[PDB]
RNA sequence: CUGUGCG
């Protein structure tokens, strides 16, 4: 008893004297039996935490707890009826209110279902509360230890572990708790995954025997290999019988170019009357097929003013709210209308005006005619109701004169209050003259009607003149996405379809200005006009203004794509004469697919890639073409599909068999085109309804779906899921009456019998191997913790997975989101299969050195051109089964391995047992659609389905069957069984023929490699040949592996992993990765984007993209900056690169060659002192002095001291007044040590510390999405808002700080052809206006830093002086001419690390790990073309 | 309450 007292006078001594807690301190003292006093404890406790939650948050804590209604009427708001919520913390302040119920969770998957259970109680009190019109804002406070204020760490520690010894003591006593509160209680206060199944009880009943006895039954896994090659032998024999004999179909067909070429030719034949289009006539037709290709292509030919000026100003001041928001638009009307009056007649201009409508603020369009009715209504009103008092003469143009200065001063009061002076807008106040009223009520205006066509029932101008050899079409297509991107971004405010008021954004081509016209604001699908002041209504569309960015600043990049693909195909003989059609051809297809951005057009264009793979091909599914062809709708892909049409026909006819691997290269190229439309989702409740019926049909087929199964499984859902479980495994072939039947899910007991012997007797393996109410009232007692499982899973429920999709090129893919706790019992099975198939090999999914291994594997074989044989599977996550996994483990022979066996086919069965939840969109959509036909002819299945169990009542929510893999989730499974079946078939293969094939497989993809005997079967033995591939084929589908129909043999050109392998020349995807540079652009602080763009630059050099394309890629990227009008700093981007920055350097060694660009001769010294101190730091010496004492120091004074410490001549005064200006030099930008933030960011990250933080941001972000245009015009937004902080935390704009920098007339700027912006900042005036010197950095300084760091990682060549390269002389430029190249790969990490928290620059240690590329292929010519750099 | 920016 001794602890006892020593625990008493802990609490009494340490507990903090709160009023709150005295009374519960007072309970806990007089407590004298150990149960009452456990009981105290705990409440004490709970309390603590409690009052500590609600203190450290600011509110107060609910002892009485009362519910929430009970709260609100006794603070005075009345509220109507409100679900039952008891919050642990509330407060009101003004008119918010917060509440703030706290719960400390030791487990993760209990924090996460406790976190969400409380947020989503709390978002349906909001909802409820809404209509009392008092704000909520909800606030959780988890913690994952008990560790507080009001008892201090070891006393906390010292009370809970007597206390949780004082509970076990009570309960081997007296046992006043249940077996299961008792546990839980433990459990949450005691404080890997695969032991965590020892802790629930086992209630497997006789459902796991019988799903075990049905996996079990007619599977011999004991078979020698004689009785397995024996048995393999006569279904060979049975197959060849019955394929000879006709009774079984082919599946594969000879590759015939010319049939293919008629098949692709007749893909559309039922729209399209003709097979030969002539090029001119498709041109002729491309430059008027649509209003949007119609303005690309026609004759639209034809100093900044008052009204831009006093337009921007008062756009500006707007958002200030000087204010009611209807009386200062009409102030800003009038002054524009006034600006606009005197450029009129100051110089007769007429910008701004679409006749007798004028561009206001909020890009509004305003008539001339409301505006003057209005002004003059307003001011009489004003005139007549305050003369009402006085005797003085209104004089209505001095009344407008007034409020005219008196806005405009207020304007200015605010805009000054930031930091802005009204000149810097350069507007003139000579604009607003005594005459003004009546100026601006006498002034009219007479010219064309503005209109939006909203139906399509001629053009004003000549439809043709544009030559698509020139760039005049794209650079008109990147203004008009330029113009639709930002048609987003207006504020919402309040057929021939003329209108008084509208939406515009102006955009100038050709010297001429257009107004695009809208009437609907938002990130939405809607009507768009392009009008003009000399004719109105140039035309009309209706574009989703979301899907035009990556156009908006490309016309160079995919200008120069054309040219580099052409410049492929330009050597071959046969293509001289037709080479300007191709070019054409080509151009048109890229302006196509972004004038219309569609769906359809993105898979007819990677429907070619399969066509091309088939071409060049030996043998090819007969079931190809058929697959090649899904459902053109509007013109313009009608037009797509002849525009490809000709051009394939062009690359690839019979006459032409110069140069197969170039024109290879350049239809792949082609196909992949198709990358340059956007991924996202054109309507999603379409796409949630194809990705649902994609789902539900094999389900359905298959005759297993149950509807609504509940948590506990009832007895007829459990024998027909055994039933299922059955089935799955009757599947018969090739002994049969009526033979396999193809493509139906299940495996065979005979296959899966001689794979898992096979396995078992090693003929797979290779020579390498071988009361209640307290205790639910306390902040800690854990309620969703398992205590048992049984065969459908742990008692606290099946497993749920919420069904969506993932949106890719050419489609989407089916995605599993489950609980935490359902994610970590998945990652044991997951943990497992991949362990066992990294025991093995040739699976490349996750391994990257077998990756590698299959890209040299297949080199050889294309290079020795022997059979390749590239395959995909159909339908890999919905045929497959986690049953079928569960069996193949259960007769796979490899003590606690055993238990170990036992819990992955318990994990097995409860992932048999799964309940996908129906998207609540797509059952309302069903029951709308039910509604609307049963009370006002397709009937698809899955409108059957819905339909059958709506008329008998009951709703599907969620759908259980057996035949569904989690499309992710079993994916280590899933490689791992398709690892160990194509090795058995393989091994069946080599048991039947001579040859062998070596296979590498991803989870879905697969490379077959054939040795020499079956390439040579192949020349002189066809039909054994072509009799071997269907038995391949028949076995596949014998193992619920279903080859696609897009699988090819050949032996000209290799696939693994969307990488291409042929003989000489290689395969570079320009075109795909082009397009991902250019819808890569996100709203993070510019310089995240600039460092992802460069990474993606570098992927792509290394890859083969030509280095000109990739600095004019960068040069886009910089020119989406600029246009936010966000400074460009040297530590951006570099766009004079060459092949050697990119193989050799990285991108500190880039940012180095752009400051040597930008500052020639001032490096130099600087790079001489860098020399002398490389070496004298390899020596040894100076580490520990240098450190600490130049990298604690200022800047600009250290360099000095170096420079004469190594006796190099210093940099002179000009050189010391470099400087860059550095937005974040007090604070990053608000865009809603750096390596130290990493740190304490990544530490307090996992469970410990920051785990609520993490989870918080990520569910805040998780019902948030949007797109790539979205982020742009965000990073606008926020790039013209506040985003600058100030030193002492103010919020400043950027227009701000170059405002106060263009006030210091000693600073001058200096710019880069490129647009790169550096500073001139005399040192005379560096410390008396701190103000805004303080966001200047010294250039110099950061390259020496940057210099060191590069040196230090890479090698002291950097340090030498960069000689350029001389004249080579004469090389030939052959574009497909490919080089490869290797880059060059303790003490010094705490030097880098000193370096970085110096320079605030660049991230220079950080990069490391965020994978480093180990391969490049370059041309010849541009690295024979790149600078020299060696160490001296 | 947050953009007015066509390299
Ligand atoms: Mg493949
Ligand atoms: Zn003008």
């Amino acid at each position: 008893e001794d602890d006892m007292a020593c625990v008493k006078d802990l609490v009494s001594k340490y507990l903090a004297d709160n009023e709150r807690l005295s009374r519960q301190k007072l309970a806990f003292l007089v407590q004298t039996e150990p149960r009452m006093l456990l009981m105290e404890g705990l409440k004490l406790l709970s309390l603590c935490i409690e009052i500590d939650s609600c203190n450290a948050n600011g509110c107060e804590h609910n002892s009485e707890d009362k519910s929430v209604e009970r709260i609100l009427h006794d603070h005075g708001i009345l509220t109507p009826s409100l679900c039952f919520v008891v919050p642990d913390g509330y407060k009101l302040t003004g008119n918010v209110l917060i509440l703030l119920e706290c719960f400390v969770r030791s487990s993760p998957a209990n924090f996460e279902q406790k976190y969400i259970e409380d947020f989503k109680k709390l978002e349906q009190l909001k909802e409820d509360l809404k209509s009392v019109d008092i704000n909520l804002i909800p606030l959780i406070d988890g913690r994952t230890s008990f560790y507080n204020e009001q008892i201090p760490d070891w006393v906390n520690d010292k009370l809970r572990d007597t206390l949780f010894s004082l509970l076990r003591y009570a309960q081997e006593s007296n046992s006043l708790f249940e077996e299961s509160e008792y546990s839980r209680l433990c459990e949450s206060l005691s404080m890997s995954g695969v032991e965590s199944l020892n802790v629930l009880l086992d209630n497997r009943s006789s459902h796991y025997e019988e799903i075990i006895a049905s996996c079990h039954q007619g599977i011999n896994n004991k078979l020698t290999a004689h009785e397995v090659k024996l048995q393999i032998e006569e279904e060979y024999q049975v197959f060849r019988n019955r394929l000879r004999k006709g009774e079984i179909t082919g599946q594969f067909l000879k590759v015939d170019k010319s049939r293919l070429l008629n098949d692709f030719n007749n893909l559309y034949v039922d729209e399209v009357t003709a097979t030969k289009d002539n090029i001119e006539h498709l041109i002729y037709q491309f430059k008027r097929a649509s209003p949007i290709l119609r303005f690309l292509y026609a004759n639209i030919g034809e100093k900044e003013c008052q009204m831009q000026y006093w337009r921007s100003f008062l756009n500006k001041v707007k958002s200030l709210r000087i204010l009611t928001r209807r009386k200062l638009l009409l102030i800003f009307d009038a002054l524009i209308l006034l600006a606009s009056i005197h450029d009129q007649t100051r110089h007769k201009c007429s910008k701004g005006w679409l006749g007798s409508c004028f561009i206001s603020v909020n890009d509004r369009l305003v008539s001339l005619e409301s505006t003057k009715r209005d002004l003059e209504k307003w001011v009489g009103r004003r005139q007549q109701s305050e003369r009402s008092n006085t005797i003085q003469p209104p004089d209505k143009n001095q009344i407008l004169i007034s409020m005219f200065q008196k806005t405009i001063l207020k304007a200015t009061a605010a805009l000054k209050d930031v930091g802005i002076s009204v000149e810097h807008y350069k507007i003139n106040m000579e604009v607003i003259c005594p005459d003004s009223y009546d100026l601006i009520l006498n002034f009219d205006v007479s010219g064309v009607v503005p209109t939006i066509s909203y139906q399509r029932t001629k053009f004003p101008f000549i439809m043709g003149g544009v030559e698509l050899l020139e760039s005049t079409d794209l650079e008109r297509l990147s203004s008009l996405s330029l113009a639709l991107v930002n048609s987003m971004k207006t504020s919402s405010t309040v057929q021939v379809v003329r209108c008084k008021e509208a939406y515009c954004q102006e955009f100038l081509l050709s010297g001429a200005e257009f107004q695009l016209i809208y009437q609907k604001t938002g990130e939405c699908s809607k009507c768009y006009a392009i009008n003009d002041n000399r004719v109105g209504e140039i035309c009309s569309f209706y574009a989703d203004p979301k899907r035009y960015f990556p156009a908006i600043f490309s016309a160079e990049v995919l200008q120069t794509t054309v040219s580099t693909m052409i410049s492929w195909v330009k050597d071959c003989s046969e293509l001289e004469e037709q080479l300007c059609n191709i070019n054409s051809l080509t151009k048109m297809i890229l302006v196509l697919i972004l004038a219309h951005p569609s769906k359809r057009s993105q898979k007819l264009l990677q429907n070619l890639r399969y066509f091309i793979m088939a071409y060049v091909s030996d043998y090819h599914h007969k079931d190809l073409i058929d697959k090649l062809r899904e459902e053109l709708i509007t013109d313009v892909e009608f037009l797509l599909y002849r525009l490809v049409r000709a051009l394939v026909n062009l690359i690839l006819s019979e006459d032409v068999k110069s140069m197969m691997t170039n024109r290879f290269k350049f239809i792949l190229n082609i196909s992949y085109m198709c990358h340059f439309i956007t991924k996202e989702t054109p309507d999603r409740l379409t796409d949630q309804i194809k990705c649902f019926e994609k789902f539900l049909e094999p389900k359905l087929e298959f005759g297993h779906v149950s509807i609504n199964p509940a948590d506990v499984a009832t007895e007829e859902e459990l024998d027909d899921m055994v039933y299922n479980a059955k089935k799955f495994l009757s599947k018969e072939g090739c002994t049969s009456i009526k033979g396999p039947d193809y493509k139906k899910p299940g495996v065979s007991k005979r296959f899966l019998s001689l794979l898992t012997s096979s396995f078992n007797n090693g003929s797979l393996f290779k020579e390498s191997e071988v009361t209640t109410a307290m205790l639910k009232n306390l902040c800690f007692y854990s309620q969703e913790s398992p205590q048992s499982y049984s065969s459908t899973g742990p008692d606290t429920g099946r497993l749920k997975f919420s069904l969506s999709y993932k949106e890719q090129v050419g489609g989407n893919r089916e995605l599993y989101i489950g609980d935490l706790r359902t994610k970590m019992f998945t990652r044991l099975i997951e943990d497992y299969f991949e362990a066992l198939s990294l025991q093995l090999s040739g699976s490349c999914l996750n391994n990257e050195r077998e990756f590698e291994n299959a890209i040299l594997s297949m080199k050889l074989n294309v290079s020795l051109a022997h059979v390749s044989y590239s395959m995909d599977h159909s339908k890999w996550g919905p045929m497959m089964c986690p049953f079928l996994f569960l069996a193949t483990l259960q007769n796979l022979i490899f003590q606690a391995d055993i238990k170990g066996r036992d819990y992955l086919s318990t994990l097995l069965t409860w992932h048999m047992h799964k309940m996908v939840e129906i998207p609540f969109n797509v059952v309302s959509a069903m029951m709308k659609s039910f509604i609307k036909a049963q009370l006002g002819t397709t009937q698809s299945i899955t409108e059957d389905f819905f339909y059958s169990n709506f008329q008998i009542g009951v709703v599907p929510s969620h759908v259980s069957s057996i035949l569904d893999m989690g499309q992710g989730i079993l994916h280590n499974t899933s490689d791992f069984y398709a690892l160990i079946s194509e090795r058995f078939i393989n091994y069946a293969i080599s048991c039947i023929c001579g040859g062998t094939i070596d296979a590498y497989t991803s989870s879905d993809d697969q490379i077959s490699l054939f040795d020499q005997v079956l390439t040579e079967l192949m020349q002189r033995d066809p039909e054994e040949f072509k009799t071997l591939i269907e038995f391949h084929y028949y076995m596949s589908d014998q193992l619920n592996k279903f080859v696609s129909p897009k699988s090819v043999i050949g032996r000209f050109v290799a696939e693994f992993k969307s990488r291409f392998y042929v003989w000489g020349d290689e395969v570079p995807l320009l075109t795909k990765f082009v397009a991902a540079a250019l819808h890569n652009i996100k709203c993070k602080e510019p310089h995240q984007l600039a460092e992802t763009i460069d990474t993606i630059i570098d992927q792509s050099v290394a890859n083969g993209v030509p280095v000109h394309l990739c600095n004019l890629i960068q040069k886009r990227t910089l020119s989406l900056l600029q246009y936010a009008r966000y400074p460009i700093d040297p530590f951006l981007l570099n766009c004079e690169t060459d092949v050697r920055d990119w193989v050799d350097g990285n991108r500190s060694y880039r940012i180095m060659r752009q400051i040597e660009r930008l500052i020639p001769d001032a490096c130099g010294r600087i790079r001489s002192m860098l020399r002398k101190l490389y070496n004298k730091l390899k020596t040894g010496q100076l580490h520990e002095e240098f450190t600490t004492n130049y990298l604690s120091s200022e800047h600009l004074s250290s360099l000095s001291n170096l420079c004469e410490l190594l006796g190099v001549e210093p940099p002179s005064e000009s050189d010391l007044e470099f400087s860059w200006l550095n937005l974040a030099a007090h604070h990053p930008l608000r865009m809603v040590p750096t390596i130290v933030k990493t740190i304490q960011n990544k530490l307090s990250s996992t469970f410990t510390r920051g785990a609520q933080k993490l989870l918080s941001e990520a569910i805040n972000k998780s019902a948030f999405q949007s797109s790539i245009a979205s982020g742009f015009v965000g990073l606008c937004r926020t790039l013209g808002s506040k985003c600058v902080r100030g030193p002492n935390k103010e919020s400043l704009y950027i227009k701000s700080i170059q405002s106060l920098i263009s006030d210091i007339q000693g600073i001058e700027p200096l710019i880069d052809s490129h647009g790169v912006q550096y500073w001139r900042v005399p040192l005379n005036i560096r410390d008396g206006n701190e103000g805004v010197i303080s966001y200047f950095r010294p250039l110099l300084w950061d390259y020496m830093c940057i210099s060191l760091s590069t040196a230090i990682e890479l090698g002291a060549w950097v340090l030498g002086e960069p000689k350029k390269v001389r004249v080579l002389e004469f090389f030939k430029h052959n574009p497909c001419d490919y080089f490869p190249l290797k880059p060059a790969a303790i003490k010094f990490l705490d030097l880098c690390v000193a370096l970085d928290v110096n320079c605030e620059a660049l991230s220079l240690v950080s990069h490391i790990v965020k994978k480093r590329e180990e391969h490049y292929i370059v041309l010849s010519s541009e690295l024979r073309l790149s600078h020299t750099r060696t160490h001296e």
